[PDB]
């Protein structure tokens, strides 16, 4: 499924329009989970809410498998492929 992932990623890059927050967060969230693994970084600070946003979201995926990670990832990508167009 790796390649399909490598494709969904590459694919996503062409989402014709800026998506909804939750959407972005999720893409990021699962990606990080699909390639890095369970979070292993210190939470942002100051007024870096965009960061903190993304951080928590990945945080919200502890335990998940790279398999699930990637899977869900690509599915969603597909979901957006329809939703915005390439």
């Amino acid at each position: 499924s790796q390649a399909e992932f490598d494709k969904a990623a590459e694919e996503v890059k062409n989402l014709k329009t800026k998506p909804a927050d939750d959407e972005m967060l999720f893409i990021y969230s699962h990606y990080k989970q699909a390639t890095v693994g369970d979070i292993n970084t210190e939470r942002p600070g100051m007024l870096d809410f965009k960061g903190k946003a993304k951080w928590d979201a990945w945080n919200q995926l502890k335990g998940t498998s790279k398999e699930d990670a990637m899977k869900s990832y690509i599915d969603k990508v597909e979901e957006l492929k329809k939703k915005y167009g390439i």
